[PDB]
């Protein structure tokens, strides 16, 4: 492992993937885990992983990758809450397709059900907290500073009408201090993990003035980031209901470099590495616009050094979100506009391999 900088170590970063609607698939109550303790990666359509997806995006100069893994239904009971090793292990298959390309690899917690940012369920959380990063900090002892571990995706009071407008005390409160309780976890566990570079979010990993002012970050950990996911602007990129827009327009812009720079003041300016670790836009039939947008948001957090990892959900067509970048099932980019336009905005030469015809 190097003793690197978390903020040296992002220089490395192109651009980034995430494995979208797969190890974070949650189908706990339609499947039987108990029976099939993997099962849960394709119950969202999504086809089984394989190193092939991988290199099609590595040959896109893709070059961190984010496995969003929700645990939940896959681990024991009190006391150990012990991972059940079937799923451990295909999760380490799963990081080993990047990783082993010499690419980054981020590994979380996603969708779980007991770590929301609620006081009646705090002591618990932590508890659970501390010994679910154990065991995944033990697993991937060994593994160099590409391995880097994140350790909530959007903690929030889900199903309340803060869980999206950025909080409140309790919700700042039990984000903070589980954030703390996975850095302390993994700081203390063995082999390069006292090295590992390390992400927590503030409160629903919001790109918002409520989550930012209340974020408590770490002093004295050069190896720390922090995590925001931000699909700005929300009206073009995530809306499905009555506001949405399918052109990038100019409040559309503005929306967005306000946004960037709430991250930029929060962050950058204040020497916090950040990372955007989700974002996206829908397809809307508009991969013109989408192009313009992906372009204009790249250059501008490449400006500011902030890498980002495009939010891939396997979703192409319907009514829900359609975030498909990559045909996983025929390896071909969907959106080649929308790779070069990546490409472009982070300063490389653009080539776009794999395109669908
Ligand atoms: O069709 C398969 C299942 O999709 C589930 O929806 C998922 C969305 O498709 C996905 O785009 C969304 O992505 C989240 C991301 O997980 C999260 O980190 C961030 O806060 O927001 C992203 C964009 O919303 O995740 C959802 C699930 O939360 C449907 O819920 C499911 O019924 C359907 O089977």
């Amino acid at each position: 492992i190097r003793d690197i900088s978390s903020k040296e170590l992002i220089k490395e970063m192109n651009f980034g993937w995430n494995l979208g609607n797969t190890m974070d698939a949650q189908c706990i109550e339609y499947l039987n885990y108990e029976k099939d303790q993997t099962a849960s990666e394709t119950c969202w359509g999504n086809p089984k992983t394989t190193e092939d997806m991988f290199k099609v995006l590595i040959d896109n100069q893709f070059n961190v990758f984010r496995i969003p893994t929700t645990w939940s239904g896959h681990f024991g009971e009190a006391p150990d809450y012990k991972i059940d090793e079937k799923w451990l292990k295909r999760v380490h298959e799963v990081v080993d397709y990047p990783y082993k390309n010499g690419a980054f690899v981020i590994l979380n917690l996603h969708h779980e059900t007991w770590n929301h940012a609620f006081s009646e369920t705090l002591d618990t959380a932590k508890e659970i907290l501390e010994k679910i990063w154990s065991q995944i900090a033990e697993e991937f002892k060994d593994y160099d500073e590409h391995l880097i571990f994140e350790g909530l995706n959007a903690p929030r009071k889900n199903d309340t009408p803060v869980e999206w407008t950025g909080g409140d005390q309790e919700g700042w409160d039990a984000v903070n201090a589980m954030n703390a309780v996975f850095l302390k976890t993994v700081r203390s566990a063995g082999g390069n993990n006292p090295k590992r570079h390390l992400m927590i979010p503030p409160y629903a990993a919001a790109c918002n003035e409520n989550s930012f002012n209340n974020f408590i970050f770490p002093e004295d950990d050069d190896k720390v980031i922090a995590s925001v996911h931000a699909y700005a602007p929300y009206n073009f990129a995530l809306n499905n209901g009555e506001g949405a827009v399918d052109k990038f327009d100019a409040a559309g812009k503005r929306d967005l470099e306000w946004n960037i720079n709430l991250m930029k003041k929060r962050f950058v300016d204040q020497g916090i590495p950040m990372i955007l670790g989700e974002y996206g836009a829908m397809n809307r039939d508009n991969e013109e616009d989408r192009a313009t947008w992906a372009e204009f948001y790249m250059e501008k957090v490449t400006a500011m050094g902030v890498p980002q990892i495009w939010w891939d959900n396997g979703v192409f067509e319907g009514t829900g979100e359609r975030f498909g970048l990559l045909d996983r099932k025929n390896l071909k980019i969907v959106y080649p506009t929308i790779v070069a336009a990546l490409q472009k905005g982070r300063g490389l030469e653009v080539n776009v391999v794999h395109a669908i015809e």
